[PDB]
């Protein structure tokens, strides 16, 4: 029901639309391809919206509030990894702004 509508949000933020600021999320941090050596160590719980579409497409999400806790980890992970100034913070919280503005008008 609610859960349905998630699956229309998730589709926006992977929208052509959003590509711009969201590619960056379209798939798991690689922390080795980046040389990023302590990726895991700070963010032990990582996100991305391939891995939200997964666990969407096996019903692992009961209710909207589990998918959006894993949209906002994602978000979170990136605020919490990067520096302030970084672009891809930036990217992050223009991302967010279409993800909590849909959730928000859910019915
Ligand atoms: C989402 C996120 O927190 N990250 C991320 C994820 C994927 C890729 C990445 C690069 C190529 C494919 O995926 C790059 C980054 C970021 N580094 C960076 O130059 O970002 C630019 C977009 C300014 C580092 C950071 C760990």
């Amino acid at each position: 029901e609610q859960l349905k509508h998630c699956n229309g949000i998730l589709k926006e933020l992977l929208s052509k639309k959003h590509a711009a600021y969201a590619w960056p999320f379209y798939k798991p941090v690689d922390a080795s391809a980046l040389g990023l050596h302590d990726y895991h160590d700070i963010i032990k719980h990582p996100m991305d919206l391939s891995t939200v579409k997964r666990k969407m497409e096996n019903r692992d999400y009961r209710d909207a509030q589990e998918f959006a806790a894993d949209v906002r980890l994602m978000f979170s992970n990136c605020y919490k990894y990067n520096p302030p100034d970084h672009d891809v913070v930036a990217m992050a919280r223009k991302l967010q702004d279409v993800f909590e503005f849909r959730y928000a008008k859910m019915p």
